């Protein structure tokens, strides 16, 4: 996922499993490669299945001018005024909800301006 303005270098969950009432964090490592190629509306979109309570993005507010959570879709909007090329990371904090079923593979899509990727986390019940 590299459009010349931005590269997503890594997308990793703290744990490969998710459970009701248990925290997991998604970490997204990125580089702003070329601030001059950024445009207002450039974004990372994370689409989640309905297995989370408490979706909370954490980011560098000079790299992302806004973030929004709506109906399981997290939008991170790049700051087109970022001062310079930079390496960073952001986190989506998650808590599982009671919809989680043991062994079920849940897709999480991470899209850099419609350049897509999918990672999978599996349900656990305790």
């Amino acid at each position: 996922q590299n459009d010349g303005a931005v590269e997503i270098t890594s997308t990793t969950f703290e744990s490969n499993t998710v459970a009701k009432g248990i925290s997991n964090n998604l970490r997204i490592d990125y580089k702003i490669l070329n601030k001059d190629k950024l445009k207002d509306g450039d974004k990372i979109v994370i689409s989640l299945p309905d297995i989370f309570k408490d979706i909370e993005p954490k980011c560098h507010d000079q790299h992302f001018k806004d973030f929004d959570v709506k109906d399981g879709v997290v939008t991170l909007t790049f700051n087109e005024n970022v001062e310079k090329a930079v390496t960073g990371y952001m986190i989506i904090r998650f808590v599982g909800n009671s919809n989680i079923r043991k062994g079920v593979s849940y897709p999480v899509s991470i899209d850099l301006n419609g350049k897509p990727s999918t990672v999978y986390i599996t349900g656990e019940e305790y």
